[PDB]
């Protein structure tokens, strides 16, 4: 293990970081584990480079239980991790006769674990629940609207996080590569053309190591074939500027959300609301030939806003940004928004985690699938990917990570395929 060299490919970004991270703290020797990444620091381009991500507890499979809670306990009680979460509840809403309907199964099903999660996630059946929740709304604005709260989530700060591990990592004596020095191009083999030996990056430099990680998001289906198992979408969002009058009336604010609008975020330290809307994604296929595919193949490539600053959003996400904006932000209808953004993740079928040994290149391992949603994980992700790497990870969770093509990832469990960029004017001014 003090001998055993890594290469961490997307160590800028939320599963990369986490990984490089457990492998200091399982007693990986720190110059033997090496990071690369496009971009460095908080790479520019992960999704883990915002303002805030939503902390909150999801329940589909037993993996997502026992994830969520031990990143709970470590956003609350890790040195590390503590001053990026800011522990202000989240607000789940709905008014539609079908959005209750999902909302009291969420609820359900927490009560139904029967582990105590009903004393931090509370049913918030009337207005004057919900105001006393959220001050900043009006009675008239939450007529008829239902809520679930959690007690115990929140927002993290999430770049501030991923750069905070990034210092410990180079306090540590992790070795970095970025630029076209940290750019993944292909994996390196030993005789047989088989067992992973290293990789090369698109300069030419050769790193060499006993096992090489592949967290790259959104990219990795792009670098290395898949078998078409990861579909990478974009998101959306836009910043709004408050007043310092306007900002004091938000602070502490819970997280709300509505799966039928969207979400927004109590103003950072400069007066900053981010706001999301809650959409099945965007696609953007183009034609590329990922290592291993024998041939260039339509495949959705992450149109990268660090690449392209002068890019949008589509004109059909303004519509719906507005509409999340006039929902929750009633008072706010008239400000100008800026810094729209696309951002990328990567979509599994079944909306697990991919974290596996690849089928047919010995220790090249896969560290992907986020589908929007592990971004939460960030203090402990990485602890499975080196019991992975270890061959210590437990069967059921390897199981539910597995190498598994076949299902449809362009619909995965968000209920729409993603519409594709090519089809959605406005976000392009090139
Ligand atoms: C709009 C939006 C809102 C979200 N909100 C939430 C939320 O509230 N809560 C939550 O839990 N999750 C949320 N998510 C999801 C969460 O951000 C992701 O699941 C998670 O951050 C993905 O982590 P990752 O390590 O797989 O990818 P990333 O963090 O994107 O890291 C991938 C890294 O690989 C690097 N890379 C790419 N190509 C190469 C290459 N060729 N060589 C080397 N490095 C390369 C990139 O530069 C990047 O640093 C949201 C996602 C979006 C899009």
């Amino acid at each position: 293990r003090a001998s055993t060299k890594v290469v961490v490919v997307g160590g800028g970004g939320t599963i990369g970081s986490s990984t490089a991270l457990h492998l200091i703290r399982r007693g990986y020797t720190p110059s033997n584990i090496t990071v690369l990444d496009v971009y460095k620091t908080p790479s520019l381009q992960s999704a883990g480079h915002d303002l805030n991500k939503i902390m909150s507890i999801r329940l589909r499979n037993g993996p997502d239980l026992q994830l969520s809670l031990e990143s709970l306990d470590m956003w609350q009680n890790d040195e590390l991790f503590k001053p990026f979460f800011h522990q202000v509840g989240m607000l789940d809403c709905s008014s539609s006769k079908e959005g209750i309907e999902n909302l009291r199964r969420k609820y359900q099903t927490l009560l139904d674990a029967g582990i105590g999660l009903e004393k931090t996630n509370v049913w918030l059946e009337s207005e004057d629940e919900i105001l006393a929740k959220v001050p900043n709304f009006t009675r008239e604005q939450v007529k008829g609207w239902k809520g679930l709260f959690c007690t115990d989530g929140g927002w993290l700060a999430a770049a501030k996080a991923i750069n905070a591990i990034g210092i410990f990592l180079q306090d540590k004596g992790v070795k970095f590569g970025f630029g076209d020095a940290g750019t993944f191009q292909q994996p390196l083999f030993a005789a047989d053309g088989k067992t992973c030996i290293g990789l090369e990056t698109t300069d030419g430099t050769k790193y060499f190591a006993d096992k090489v990680v592949l967290a790259a998001g959104a990219w990795s289906p792009t670098l290395v074939d898949l078998e078409d198992q990861c579909v990478s979408k974009a998101w959306v969002f836009a910043h709004i500027q408050l007043t310092p009058k306007e900002a004091d009336a938000y602070k502490n604010v819970p997280v709300v959300y509505d799966g039928e609008y969207g979400f927004f975020f109590e103003p950072n330290e400069y007066g900053v609301i981010k706001v999301c809307d809650e959409f099945p994604g965007y696609s953007r296929f183009k034609l590329h030939q990922p290592y291993g595919a024998a041939s260039p193949k339509m495949i959705s490539v992450p149109r990268s806003h660090a690449k392209h600053p002068t890019d949008t959003y589509p004109d059909a996400s303004e519509v719906t940004i507005r509409k999340a904006i006039a929902r929750f932000l009633p008072e706010f209808k008239d400000k100008e928004l800026f810094n729209r953004t696309m951002c990328w993740c990567t979509d599994t079928a079944d909306a697990n985690l991919l974290i596996c040994e690849h089928p047919k290149w010995k220790n090249f391992i896969l560290a992907t699938g986020d589908s929007g949603h592990s971004f939460k994980l960030l203090p402990n992700i990485g602890k499975y990917v080196v019991e992975l790497l270890e061959g210590s990870l437990s069967q059921e969770m390897a199981g539910a990570w597995r190498w598994r093509p076949g299902g449809d990832a362009l619909r995965s469990r968000r209920g729409a395929p993603a519409k594709d960029l090519a089809e959605m004017p406005g976000w392009k001014h090139d």
